[PDB]
């Protein structure tokens, strides 16, 4: 994948939370993710996918990933989706936006989805 | 997982599109997404995470997906993800929001992601 | 406006609230919302802005408005904003999505803020 | 209200553009909107709500605010709300997520509506 190299590996959200992914040549995005925030410890599988062939006329390259927020610690009966986009360069940054849904009644399912946004860096 | 049998198999949206999924025991969802709209054709393999135990109290079942859309045929550099929960039972629903975001240049940014609502049933 | 006609009047979604609605022919949105779910009781406030001059193509006509949680009885420190568009004729629709956000503290700020999308119908 | 005075005035966001607002004793924000980006020119009419009872636990106040995408001089037949916090004090603040809706004819409805976030603060 064009950007296999620079997505690939540690990266840190303004909330402190660390998100550890490789990417694969077919497009797959394969790791962990541990939230400083929220009915979470330790580390979430994640999986999700990017575009191995991105736009060659400085564009980001698009991708997103899920966490369930279930591990051998807790169980938060919820997910997080964060879609996005990565930009590279010697200040590179994944720019998402997130939907975390929790199960709920069907009564209360109204307010099952929060909204909002992480930007991702190489340090901090 | 409690949902595993439920999950898997092949749900169809409100616009047409088809979802075909396997739930692992580990909450693993992987399979293929054809949507009805946009630019888009056949396939595209999708990947994701569900709560393999959700709450006993009649709440629904927490999980998200991702799909890059970029297959053998066309490539839309752009990717969305579900957030959402499985309603089981006689009319089993999977209920979701989304978010599609493009690659864009950094000035296109602000514009980059759509959000919208799915709502997937296992007839039509 | 071309849709003040359709737009004024009383509108319902599927939660069961009601939409008391005055559209203006500059563009202006007045009236008042009771919510069937949530931290509400009796009306409240709204206050927004639809598009006056639509396209003469088939599209909708975009509208929003804004309800701030707080009326004479009950304070929820939070306001609702509905983004959409309405679309005339014989089973008319105002098709919506929404963002409610609550008062948080600086290191609650990430779970803010929900989403969803309401349908109105003028009939139910 | 409470944070009247914090609100009311000129605020500028990451994008360029300035949001003049007056807060209300009851709850009202009118003022206008210029965006640096997308089909807009000058000034656009803005109307909304903020809680102007706001909770003395350090949280913010919860407000939101509609534009229509008309004025004089173009019409983009669309429509953007956002919800968020006031957060007052040396850095004053707004937090915002936004939903942005344009008019589309029902076959292409699945891609009306955009979102994001934007941070005001009263200087740049
Ligand atoms: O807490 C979790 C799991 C961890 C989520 C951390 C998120 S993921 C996005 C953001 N980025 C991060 O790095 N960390 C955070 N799920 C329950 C969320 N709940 C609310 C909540 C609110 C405040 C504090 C703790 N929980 C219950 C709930 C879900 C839906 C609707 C309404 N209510
Ligand atoms: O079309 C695609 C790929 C297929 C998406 C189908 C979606 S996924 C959610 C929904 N559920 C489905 O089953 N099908 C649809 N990506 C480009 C989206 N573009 C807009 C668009 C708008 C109208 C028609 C076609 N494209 C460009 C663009 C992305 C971001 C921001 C602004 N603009
Ligand atoms: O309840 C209210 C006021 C009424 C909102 C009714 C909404 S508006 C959209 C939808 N359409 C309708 O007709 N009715 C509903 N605000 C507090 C929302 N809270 C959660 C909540 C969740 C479940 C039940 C009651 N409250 C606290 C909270 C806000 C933000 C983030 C996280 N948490
Ligand atoms: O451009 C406008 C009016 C100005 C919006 C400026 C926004 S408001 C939020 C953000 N904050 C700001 O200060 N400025 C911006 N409406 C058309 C939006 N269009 C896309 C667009 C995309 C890129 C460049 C210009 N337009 C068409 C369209 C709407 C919906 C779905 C899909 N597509």
């Amino acid at each position: 994948g064009r950007d296999e190299a620079g997505i690939t590996g540690t990266w840190y959200n303004q909330l402190g939370s660390t998100f550890i992914v490789t990417a694969g040549a077919d497009g797959a995005l394969t790791g962990t993710y541990e939230s400083a925030v929220g009915n979470a410890e330790s580390r979430y599988v994640l999986t999700g996918r990017y575009d191995s062939a991105p736009a060659t006329d400085g564009s980001g390259t698009a991708l997103g990933w899920t966490v369930a927020w279930k591990n051998n610690y807790r169980n938060a009966h919820s997910a997080t989706t964060w879609s996005g986009q990565y930009v590279g360069g010697a200040q590179a940054r994944i720019n998402t936006q997130w939907l975390l849904t929790e199960g709920t009644t069907e009564a209360n399912a109204w307010a099952s989805t929060l909204v909002g946004h992480d930007t991702f860096t190489k340090v901090k």
